[PDB]
């Protein structure tokens, strides 16, 4: 091996389907060019920005070769650090420099990191529908198709919670209220257990709707349906809260996708009140800190789920997946399926195969960016105004 | 007191002197402009694309007159929140929506708070210099002001060590403590002394050097240790009597909770718009007040006069509230944001017209542009290569 001097570096979003993905390109004097996923799909251009204009300069002439101190260096180097725009920014380069790694060793990304330690993750799918037929009949296409675990949400009929008791004038926003969510939500286990039996796993993403005694309560009356885990039950800054569900209850719970700062996750995992760790692993800076993650909750007998949503390039999924067959405690991979068009601009991209997720076998991540592809589906704006959560009394609730 | 409707949003950044300076403009249907802090010198088109692409179409059209509703839904309006970028953008915003407010109102900012609960704060400024001699020299000067608070400041590698800004923990503690021992012996008590560790030390080193400097007895020691480490503090309090301030790194409440909760530091240190500005500011003032911390606000030259006007009003108003930093500003600066106030005998006043009291000549900010800067000193290298929290 000799140095590895990095020539340029580029931002490229593209949106073929639902979402703005955002990918960064590191181009060295060798001509080995790595990829990696930067997506915060709400703020793309910030995070574009960020690297355009201010990771580029420190970084070009640099020796791709040391990840660890360029990483290291990258994440103070704003002095103010630790949130989703620059470590997005950052992990695009970071899992761009791993990539050139692989490829120089002629391996697998996972090989790199000591070679797996399974022979494949298994994979969890979305069911979400406004009717319980709705989610029974995506159920029956996943269970075909061979998995073993399922993500259940009952939504709305029609988007609209029934008989909202709002105000005369309320202010605009997306409304909802949590105890009907709570007894859709209950009622969909309920119906589900009745009719599947222990045919699959049932997962379920309270998604930071409720406060903490309506967490509480929660916990304890859907304890029965045996979730394979209740996720994001509380806002990343009520966890303190989990031991008063932890002391009286066997729920499993997962939590953590929200995450951007260690604070957050560090003394969560040292009192041992989650049971899967949700990072999205681009949000925390990217596999340098994905590893160091890992290694943390394995010693607190923690087990790993990445956040793997449909705002995440195929290449942030293929460097999942290598961090799944790779980290001894991973436990599940989340997945949504690409439609054509995100085919088209990442090739290459695994899909599950009877409820698993195989690694990549060629050098390097295995999957890069079809730029010519991209071209064709630029980048669109667009609002969420799902972020804009509203109770009925018309106050904000974490979304 | 009629609906406030937001008619459009500005982000400046401008350079009249050593750093780029951001600050939000927010133009109300009723003509009352509102002006606020934004500034994150680091990344300055960071925060200028997350107010013009991702915050403007958001409050354009919206009440002004509820900053709190406004304040949450911009914190989570990206789903993930928290962090420099993001939080800065919402404060340039928050502050100008209070200016706005203020204005409506016909009072200075901080008599929409509740009014004064003192009749000034008391101001300490930067004495930095490479010798004893310098440092005196610059002791005397402030004396001289009134200024009874200062701030004093004062190789074995490898063979082809990584490019970086170099450092000696050793020296720097040794150093450190021979400047203390020097100013007790010159000055005796004539001034309180502060100095800012600025995380450059281990843990081990950190809880030596505060056992080391508590007979000097400190106004505060600073940033003794970064963000990420402050559980060590415990060793620290169970030992030493030594004064502590810290935070001004702080973007994310889950850095402070814990640490203000077990009575880890004596001086909060936030930089008000890396919290997410006034809004968020009160309520940790208030958070602090229940656990018997006090508040010192971080004021550095990379922060708008109007951000120090804000940080005025907030010092006369929370009870809590300590002492403010500060650091003079240049003509060019002074030109740009008319009528900033200086302290007066080592006091800094609250403006008492209507808002905040400053705001931008948007005529004078044009002459000075955004100029792009490599900050190489957030580039801190030990002898040995490794990087260390700058
Ligand atoms: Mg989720
Ligand atoms: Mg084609
Ligand atoms: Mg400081």
């Amino acid at each position: 091996l000799k140095e590895t001097i990095i020539s340029d570096i580029h931002c490229i979003i593209t949106k073929p389907d639902r979402h703005n993905l955002i990918t960064v390109v590191v181009e060295t004097n060798e001509g080995v060019t790595g990829f990696g996923c930067a997506t915060f799909q709400q703020r793309p251009l910030a995070v574009k920005t960020m690297v355009d204009e201010y990771l580029k300069p420190i970084l070009i002439g640099k020796n791709a070769n040391n990840i660890e101190d360029l990483w290291q260096m990258m994440m103070v180097n704003a002095y103010w650090r630790n949130g989703p725009v620059i470590n997005n920014a950052i992990s695009g380069v970071d899992m761009a420099l791993w990539d050139i790694k692989a490829k120089l060793a002629g391996m697998p990304l996972h090989q790199l990191f000591g070679g797996k330690s399974r022979d494949a993750i298994p994979v969890y799918t979305h069911a979400t529908s406004d009717t319980m037929e709705g989610i029974y009949d995506l159920v029956e296409g996943f269970l075909e198709k061979g998995y073993k675990h399922i993500r259940c949400q009952l939504g709305f009929y029609g988007g609209v919670p029934t008989d909202l008791h709002t105000t005369q004038n309320p202010t605009e926003g997306s409304y909802y209220d949590q105890d009907q969510y709570m007894d859709n939500t209950l009622t969909m286990f309920k119906s589900l257990r009745e009719k599947y039996g222990n045919q699959f796993h049932i997962l379920h993403d309270v998604h930071e709707r409720l406060f903490p005694n309506q967490a509480i309560q929660f916990a304890k009356e859907v304890e029965q349906y045996k979730p394979y885990f209740i996720e994001d039950i509380l806002p990343p800054n009520q966890t303190e809260w989990l031991d008063n569900i932890r002391s009286q209850s066997s729920v499993s719970l997962g939590l953590g996708e929200l995450f951007n700062n260690p604070e957050e996750w560090k003394s969560l995992i040292a009192n041992r009140r989650i049971d899967f760790i949700r990072c999205h692993v681009s949000q925390i800076g990217g596999i340098t800190p994905a590893l160091k993650l890992g290694h943390l909750c394995q010693n607190f007998g923690v087990r790993i789920a990445w956040h793997c949503p449909p705002d995440m390039t195929p290449i942030g999924a293929a460097v999942n997946t290598h961090l799944n067959v790779h980290l001894h405690n991973a436990a599940i991979q989340e997945h949504v399926e690409y439609n054509g068009n995100t085919h088209k601009v990442f090739p290459n991209a695994a899909e599950p195969i009877n409820g698993y997720l195989y690694a990549s076998e060629i050098a390097g991540i295995g999957v890069e960016i079809d730029r010519e592809a991209a071209a064709e589906f630029p980048v669109m704006y667009r609002p969420h105004e799902w972020t804009q959560s509203r109770l009925p009394d018309g106050a904000i609730h974490t979304p």
